[PDB]
């Protein structure tokens, strides 16, 4: 979606006095055709007749100005009203498939001007916001806060199963029994969740003023999926992988690749083509999801550690000392390492 | 409900333009009779009058077209209209149960063609879908959504009852002190869960492009509660069965038999009349349950598990070289059954 | 609430033809005005005027007969239609309160007949139901929904915190440290968690065929806390009491008694007047509650079990002999009681 | 805001005859002008022609009066309608930025008289408020629910994240492990909590008897946030802190100061610039916490055990004398902390 559409939406977003407006005029039942424009004289052949009013624009004005036949003309910021029951005249040969006369207008009018014009019918009660060659239907609050609160709904449920896998990997985590299966099991789950972010997003922002609550919502249920999935890449890709790297192969399976078992296995570095193969690689953690997130051991002085031990399970048989001897470990964060996953190992197994 | 009127029903479900045109008509307050068929010549007697369009279909079309009297007459797979503002005159002397000239004219003649007949009265806003002698009414979006939000909210709640049973029954396997009252107090409640599943998935089918998140609620909540309801049903049905059978059991008790304490204890082979005997039937699980999910074995090779230990409590106390000599365990399934029961044993008793 | 109206409530309960009539005349705005009776004749100085009709019912005849003016007699058990369009005239000295000439004609009427009738305005949209001088406003299904919904929600709340107080006195129990602060604290919360449930009630009924789910719901999230609250009581009053002593104390409060921490306590059989007091009263459970729900021994035996050790601790450091000596104990229920208690203390704490 | 206006809003709360009555008018779509005053005659200046009706109010007087052009006065408890049909005349030249007669008239008489007035316009549904230079637009029931219903939502996430900070930082508050990060973004969360709880109390109010359930989920919800952000506060403030003190550092971190990590943990005495400082800063808890909620001992007398001890770390060191040498301590008190604290160690670690 262009950003060039999106700065446009923002015009008519819930929290806006031109929005305000707009709902007044649906509930009321009065149609709407506005053209936005910066300066009218430039216009001036496809505004025909009307009222010239040049007055400082309020929801009241509009709503008012409404109750008349025509078109209404704004300034592009909506903080003036030049032009009230004009008559629109675009040319007549602009292609569009819109319906009736007052959408026709509105898209060929936007087309032809490159300007921004918003249509509200009698009949129906939806906001139609017409910009160059694209067009967009603007949504009741209602609809969106019932689509999100389903989607936030199916998330919660998604975030169950997946600390569910979390805590189960964990286990094999720590005792080092891990298989490939069960990595791409917790992966697949992540991902799907974060996909129903991306695909909820732009309902949020329709949503405007009316989404904070959703937006905090969706903060606390995904509050820190995406590093605890890229620290699990991290941990068992099968070679060495930066992350960067690792962040990469995540947002590639939020936008594009489907979270297919088979297939994250197989960008993971490991070669397999049936499914049932996955419960026979037998794999271990490199350290760093239980370095940065328990440890709390910048991800930078991680490597250090990964690249003297290799493993977890070798991490957690290391002691302080040997730790020590890592660039970037000293005797606090070496004590850290040790008992943080002692003290795992002794309460989850 | 016939196959061939669900085939029927998706004509106008939530998603498609045919179902956008009514929800216009119904919002309009206009009424509407459509009559679908495939080569109107051929019912040229049940058809006067009206002006002969044959032009693509469209849901604008078709909205403007219902703002006229009469009826409307459609190609089968709504890509053309062919009819409108015509006279539908089936025979008069057809039973009907239906009220009002439109919809008797409506149900008459979709008996009367074997064909389907939409109709829509601008006092009411229901969808009614009439094709030979079956009559489904389509509710609105908004009247399903609060039905299924209710519903997967009920299934949250049995979901929970269950895992805690199961997490309660897991104890119990581990330390072999089962009984035929736990096992079926679990069996039960997932056979409920399971019902309300079934109860509500023709409400899922309604929704059409609507029930998009509903299903995808549904399925993160029963994600595995089949085969897992199955394989409790191997591990301690009275004498061993096949999954086969198994599957057929579960089946059995969300369609027909009620999910009675008396009737799963009695079909899984106890003898059984007084509810107070359960608790005194000591049980203890073959150990499918255990060998498939946990130790990830396939179902085929536990067979050969269970034959040759019969019990989880024997297999858990087998041997790493014990195991090996069963058909189809390694050294990997083997080390895997073994850690993976006493993994357990440690962390949850 | 008067179970005689309770049985009148239903005739217009969401499920009925009579409802489904009732909503369809409050949608299409239409008033309505319903006489119930079984034999008119015996009334035929009230009804004036009108169509005698004498024809079975059905929700669409009343339906469009509700288009004419006046009022409709129908026979008690709403099979037939006697009357419509008639003029009901009822004695006008008969005291009321009520508004409009339907709703006193109603209420008039009712009383003097010691007869239902029903009003429908076409202004609002509720329908008021006249007994005999009882008066019930049925609310809309919406309505309903939305008061229940929320209420389901709060259950949730409290049945959490009850779970969280449950499980920590549990750890008390076991280890043998609960006061008396700790058990009022967890009957308390369960008590409000059931006046909850009593009080949504009445909701639930006026929801008819629309509270299938609600029930359910409801079902699920006080499952057994009636049960577990009067195991708590047996467990922790101040001198031995029989079950029902117990389940009246529990119904209690939950009608009249309010779940005063102060209250509890003294109808526990504890002399207090300051709460802080409760943090110093040490108690010991009976051990009915572990031995019912946990040993599953019954109730009756259980008496025996409580009298020969007093408390869950010492029959917690009872021998399976020991408790073979109890009057109702074999070695299957003795072994049973042992290998529980243990397995809780391994556990939990 | 003034809490001589919320004692006006209270006039219209759901739950009071006079609201019932203006949503009756609203749902009508009938207008309405209310003046609100206790003795007529002082104000015969404002009010002229209409009707003297001097008789006792009632929903139903108010909104048959309301079907008339004009404003109706009332007497300030809203115990009578004095009259009905008048035409208020304030001093044209008071300012108001309202729009439409009828709120222009509002505004100005409100501000004229000090006394309230009321407007509903035909046109919209909203219930507008006038006090003296105060303006408080009423919104609808479902429009209330709908925003309360998403903000508890929104709790139920934040104190879910809160649990999970507070269960781990138990772990480490035991292990004494504790960092100054950790604390921080425990508090940070309870703060942001709590924050959203004052920021809907006031929707919860305009709720009045309709905000009954709200206002017992966010009681359940937050039954003791407040005491345990207390207690956090004092047990790793850089310093000893009162309770009082302590209590005004919530506060103001709940209306004032934002919960920022570097924020807060300056604000505790610690001397940070950087955020990734605060995993390098090592706390230990005083244990203020650990003794008034485990130990159930008066935060008075926790005083004296933290004088001698300073930290948790040495309490849980110590005996059961040494604890007696503490005045407030009997063998009671001491038993408590010990056997209360040995105990947590046990399970959680
Ligand atoms: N060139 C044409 N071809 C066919 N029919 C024509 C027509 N011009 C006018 N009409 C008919 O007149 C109806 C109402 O015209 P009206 O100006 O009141 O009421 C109009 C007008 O206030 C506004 N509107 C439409 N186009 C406009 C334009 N180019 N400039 C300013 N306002 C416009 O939208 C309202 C409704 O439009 P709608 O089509 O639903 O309804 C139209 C249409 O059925
Ligand atoms: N044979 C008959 N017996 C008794 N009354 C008769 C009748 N024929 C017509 N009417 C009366 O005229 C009303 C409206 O006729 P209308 O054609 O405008 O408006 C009709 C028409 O546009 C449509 N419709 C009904 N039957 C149809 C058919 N066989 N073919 C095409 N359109 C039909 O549905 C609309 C409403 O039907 P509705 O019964 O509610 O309302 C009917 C009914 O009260
Ligand atoms: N004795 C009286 N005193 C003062 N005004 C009188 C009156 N009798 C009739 N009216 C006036 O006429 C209005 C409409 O009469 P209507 O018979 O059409 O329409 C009536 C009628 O169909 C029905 N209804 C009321 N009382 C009834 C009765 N005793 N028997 C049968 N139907 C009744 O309810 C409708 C509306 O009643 P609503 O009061 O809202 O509206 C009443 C009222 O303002
Ligand atoms: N001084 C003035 N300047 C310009 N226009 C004037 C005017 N006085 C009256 N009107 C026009 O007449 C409309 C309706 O007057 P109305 O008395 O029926 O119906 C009125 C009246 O019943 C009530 N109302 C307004 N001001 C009032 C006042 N000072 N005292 C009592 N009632 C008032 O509110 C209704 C609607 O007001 P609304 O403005 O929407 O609608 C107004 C307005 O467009």
């Amino acid at each position: 979606v262009p950003q060039e559409l999106i700065e446009k939406i923002k015009l008519i977003s819930p929290g806006t006095e031109l929005r305000k407006a707009l709902d007044d005029i649906i509930n009321a039942n009065f149609g709407a055709l506005i053209f936005l424009v910066d300066d009218p004289k430039k216009y001036e052949d496809v505004i025909q007749g009307g009222f010239w009013l040049d007055t400082d624009f309020s929801a009241e004005k509009l709503y008012e100005l409404s109750k008349m036949d025509g078109a209404i003309v704004l300034s592009e910021d909506i903080t003036k009203i030049y032009y009230a029951n004009v008559h629109l005249v675009p040319d007549p040969t602009i292609p569009t498939g819109e319906t009736g006369t007052r959408h026709r207008t509105a898209e060929r009018l936007a087309k032809q001007t490159g300007k921004v014009v918003i249509a509200v019918s009698r009949r129906r009660n939806i906001i139609s916001l017409y910009y160059k060659n694209y067009k967009y239907v603007v949504n009741q609050v209602d609809f969106l806060i019932s689509k999100v609160t389903q989607a936030i709904s199916t998330l919660e449920k998604y975030k169950d199963n997946f600390n569910k896998l979390l805590s189960e990997l964990e286990v094999l985590e720590l005792e080092n029994r891990v298989t490939l299966a069960d990595v791409v099991r917790t992966l697949a789950k992540g991902f799907e969740l974060l996909r129903i972010v991306e695909e909820i997003r732009p309902y949020i922002v329709e949503l405007g003023e009316e989404g904070r609550l959703a937006r905090m919502q969706l903060r606390e249920l995904t509050e820190d999926v995406d590093d605890l999935l890229v620290l699990l890449i991290m941990d068992y890709s099968s070679e060495e992988v930066e992350e960067e790297t690792a962040q990469n192969i995540l947002q590639d399976f939020i936008t594009r690749r489907e979270p297919s078992p088979i297939s994250i296995s197989r960008v993971l570095g490991y070669d397999v083509q049936q499914a049932a193969q996955l419960d026979d690689v037998l794999v271990s953690a490199r350290g760093y999801r239980l370095l940065k997130t328990v440890a709390r051991i910048p991800l930078s002085i991680g490597y250090n550690v990964v690249r003297m031990f290799k493993t977890l399970d070798q991490i957690s048989k290391a002691s302080v000392e040997d730790l020590k001897k890592v660039e970037g470990i000293g005797e606090k964060r070496a004590r850290a390492i040790s008992e943080s996953i002692s003290s795992l190992k002794h309460r989850k197994t």
